[PDB]
């Protein structure tokens, strides 16, 4: 149908950090170059069956982040809000987690509500995910070295 959310976010390239548009529709999760000269979403990059999502939560942030994905301290600015995007979440589907990193709280809330939303009927839906990154090879949270190892961390 309609777009439910447009938003501009840093996303992580399957093992590099990328800026691109996502779209969220009941149908797909979607992500586009952004044309920023002409303010339009650009080709489209990837699209995800929101039917083959099987969890959307929020990752523990990175350790030592570059300043693009650094937390402020607590308590909207037009560049910080294209510039800085240091609150991370993850999707879960058929071909691994996806992670992508919002400029702001509430953002991230937002998206996270209304994915939970378009995937509540989902027939994968798991008890268990990886409250920590993938990276080098093994999840931080549990040490385990394959991607679509079962979610170390019950969600509660
Ligand atoms: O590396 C990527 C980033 C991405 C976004 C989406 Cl929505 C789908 C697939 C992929 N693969
Ligand atoms: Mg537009
Ligand atoms: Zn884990």
């Amino acid at each position: 149908a309609a777009v439910i959310l447009e938003s501009i976010f840093l996303k992580r390239s399957q093992q590099n950090f990328k800026k691109c548009l996502f779209l969220l529709t009941v149908h797909k999760l979607s992500y586009y170059e952004y044309d920023f000269e002409r303010g339009r979403r650009g080709s489209k990059k990837g699209s995800i069956d929101v039917e083959k999502i099987t969890c959307v939560e929020t990752v523990v942030p990175e350790k030592n982040p570059p300043p693009e994905r650094q937390i402020p301290r607590r308590g909207m600015e037009q560049i910080s809000i294209i510039e800085r995007f240091p609150y991370p979440f993850q999707v879960v589907y058929d071909e691994g987690p996806l992670y992508v990193f919002s400029p702001t709280e509430e953002l991230r809330k937002r998206w996270i509500h209304q994915l939970k939303n378009v995937i509540r009927y989902n027939s994968d839906l798991v008890q268990k995910y990886h409250p920590c990154f993938w990276i080098d090879g093994q999840y931080l949270c549990c040490s385990q070295t394959a991607k679509n190892a079962m979610g170390c961390q019950i969600l509660e």
